[PDB]
């Protein structure tokens, strides 16, 4: 049972928690938390408004593949958002509780070990989720590190050996830390991978609404579009938590291949994760809706408008591609001296890069940088920030 | 390998009877009636939607794997009131889970870890998620029959070699199909094969709450209390689903064992089965009421008293243990021929208990059985008991 279970590392949050103890915060200062990977704002009355309507429905099952209707409104917002992309709701398309229980359990059903240890690729810094389902599923994990100035993964550190026994790819665009998209040229080198080696591809999607001024990022399903590229071995997955402030609603969507989807579906009627159908209702409210994205969005983006100026006064750091976070590069290079400073001074809280990061032959990608979210409310980030400059110029 | 064995699993027995009819049609005007499926039809209680939507706002938060502390406690204090004084602690004794069928599967992938195949034992007649989730967990499924008049489990039909290998042991009680529930003796039984040979014993107790005449079934963790043994390598697995008509809420916990349950946590906490905090104040409404429950089993104990009498005009039946199926002896042992005639004569389906089980040295225990549910109202439930009987008189 627990021979896998061992092979675990501590989740970052407790990292940090462990790399704090006996540092103590200003007596009396309220901890600033920009360390966190979830949204603060409120969920829209859009929303909870279709959830409580449907609640009679609790009294059925939920059918695994969800209600036509909720396949369907994936589809349409799939179409409005990315260009006129057509995604068959009947057959590219499959609701999901969460993209975390997803992404693993999609994971458990591409690692099948007997033989050759079957190895999968994650960007570093990553998604600790990408790492435990690969070790849970009795695969062997393997990092393409991400470094300054793009942060788009260097595959080129990947051996042969280990692209001959690789069996997935994650991408997680925009990222998490990093806020990079990977672009058209990012997506046709990963694609020529996918033809050397054969590999299915997961694009972790779940930032795609937080941006700015207009820029849009490209997704995975557009960009194979772009290229001329069928969605053979290519999938999606995608969430309400950061788009519609629902993070404790649970529900997303994976797309692509139909293939893939179609075998994904038969192991999910038995891994018990169908969707309430009024969770399915509140769902198809959120995606249909875009008032409460906008809204979202202006919020996001007056934040960084107040905050990339004042950090520019010490900081060499821009306004990310997207996403609601800022990876800092620490002037001196010791994220984990940055953090702690800024707690014991300011009870500010921050997440040293290294904990996002694993060591390679090639470094720590993560050293030297530290993640800052700007999800409370623009007078703490603006305080926050203020207060670190003065604490470094 | 996977994709072959998703192809060949059959989640949902119901669905069989469809082929097994073919082209035999119903009498014209005459509406279906639906005894067949394994799930609740009454109406969810206004004292879960009420909690569920007055707590909306909180759909904004992550839930933690482990769950609230209130949510636990409820869970500890129904259980308490249920069984007799039945302490468990809800700091370390108990898991919220988001139905049990994630809960019952997951569980079993990480007691499965594959040159000698792990075995695991279930009741045949089984549900369909023991054999599935064992399969695909890369065990071996073995079966221990449920024969007249008991329907316990016949143990010893498994031999000292599978026990050898046996990992983890199925107690589905009150049984589906049988309505059975397991004794202290028949405990006692299990609890003996388990200092033995050391499996773990999970025990599927989702129908605890549907039964007759206060006559309330036991359960696995008050049976080994009652028999002065600790819960090591225990776990009981119960739902919201049939006890409170809320199948769409993904509501239930697990309990038992501590050590287990830390580990349990630890996967789930990448297996992504957190609950939706709104779900859990719904949930805590649920198992802190009991007026609804008590409503809920007055309508199936007034279907079973007005049924079992007409149908015992012509066959050897009796009020089951608990639950709502009767698990009906066919007078000339043929199933599926009875089914067949049920339908073309009265448009009622029932479910040939041939596709509830496997066949084995001593046969298919589902032979000669059909399950009917008393899920429809009483007044449809009564005309489909005397249609029958006239059928067979
Ligand atoms: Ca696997």
């Amino acid at each position: 049972m627990n021979t896998l279970l061992k092979q675990l590392k501590p989740y970052p949050f407790a990292r940090l928690h462990e790399a704090m103890q006996g540092i103590s915060a200003p007596e009396g200062m309220e901890a600033v938390p920009l360390h966190i990977g979830e949204p603060k704002h409120p969920t829209p009355k859009v929303i909870t408004d279709a959830l409580t309507a449907s609640l009679h429905e609790l009294e059925k099952y939920p059918l695994t593949a969800g209600l036509p209707e909720l396949r369907q409104a994936c589809a349409n917002w799939l179409k409005r958002r990315y260009d006129g992309l057509t995604v068959d709701a009947d057959n590219e398309i499959l609701p999901v509780l969460g993209s975390r229980e997803a992404l693993f359990s999609f994971v458990q059903t591409v690692l099948n070990p007997v033989g050759i240890k079957p190895a999968i690729v994650s960007p570093n810094p990553f998604y600790q989720i990408y790492e435990g389902a690969t070790l849970l599923g009795g695969g062997e994990i393997h990092f393409a590190n991400c470094p300054a100035p793009s942060f788009n993964p260097d595959w080129r550190s990947i051996s042969e050996e280990v692209w001959k026994r690789t069996k997935l790819v994650f991408v997680c665009s925009p990222n998490n830390p990093s806020g990079s998209v990977l672009d058209l040229d990012g997506w046709k080198e990963v694609f020529d991978l996918q033809d050397k080696y054969g590999f299915i591809i997961a694009s972790d999607e779940c930032y795609s609404e937080i941006y700015f001024d207009g820029n849009k990022p490209l997704g995975c399903l557009q960009a194979a579009a772009q290229l001329g590229r069928s969605r053979q071995k290519l999938l999606m997955f995608t969430s309400l938590s950061k788009r519609s402030n629902v993070p404790g609603l649970r529900s997303g969507f994976v797309a692509g291949d139909a293939e893939l989807l179609k075998n994904f579906l038969l192991y999910r009627t038995y891994h018990g994760s169908a969707m309430s159908i009024p969770v399915q209702r509140a769902s198809i409210a959120a995606w249909d809706d875009e008032q409460h994205v906008i809204d979202n969005r202006r919020l996001y983006q007056e934040k960084f408008e107040r905050v990339i100026p004042i950090l520019q006064q010490v900081f060499d750091v821009k306004l990310p591609d997207a996403s609601f976070y800022i990876w800092l590069k620490v002037p001196d290079g010791d994220d984990l001296a940055f953090a702690r400073n800024l707690w014991q001074k300011a009870a500010i809280q921050v997440l040293p890069g290294r904990f996002l990061a694993r060591d390679t032959e090639q470094g720590n990608p993560g050293e030297g940088y530290v993640r800052i979210a700007l999800v409370a409310d623009v007078a703490t980030c603006v305080k926050a920030a203020e207060d670190i400059v003065s604490l470094y110029r």
